[PDB]
């Protein structure tokens, strides 16, 4: 499912993201954006092997089981295909413990080098949430 910029804002509220651990909505949108295109069936292969998965870019190294990332973790406990659905639950449930691991949303480089320090209010602006 490709979501608009709006019906993301509206699913990740409902979801409990605006303001989890201190990080407003419009970081997460803004991040969105930049891993996936808003884009739930977007993947990306890692240089170290891993992949990442779904509107989130979540990473096979540590957070979902793909079964072909060696040594690897699946700290959030599921397949990486479920972080391909058209509900982004999953993906929601997943990004809360990164974003708790300790370095907050640097675990996103995107986010890092894209959204932190800019205007994200802009990523939720018209959007009647
Ligand atoms: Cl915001
Ligand atoms: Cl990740
Ligand atoms: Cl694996
Ligand atoms: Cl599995
Ligand atoms: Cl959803
Ligand atoms: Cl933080």
């Amino acid at each position: 499912k490709v979501f608009g910029r709006c019906e993301l804002a509206a699913a990740m509220k409902r979801h409990g993201l605006d303001n989890y651990r201190g990080y407003s909505l419009g970081n997460w949108v803004c991040a969105a954006k930049f891993e996936s295109n808003f884009n739930t069936q977007a993947t990306n292969r890692n240089t170290d092997g891993s992949t990442d998965y779904g509107i989130l870019q979540i990473n096979s190294r540590w957070w979902c089981n793909d079964g072909r990332t060696p040594g690897s973790r699946n700290l959030c406990n599921i397949p990486c295909s479920a972080l391909l659905s058209s509900d982004i639950t999953a993906s929601v449930n997943c990004a809360k413990k990164i974003v708790s691991d300790g370095n907050g949303m640097n675990a996103w480089v995107a986010w890092r080098n894209r959204c932190k320090g800019t205007d994200v209010q802009a990523w939720i602006r018209g959007c009647r949430l």
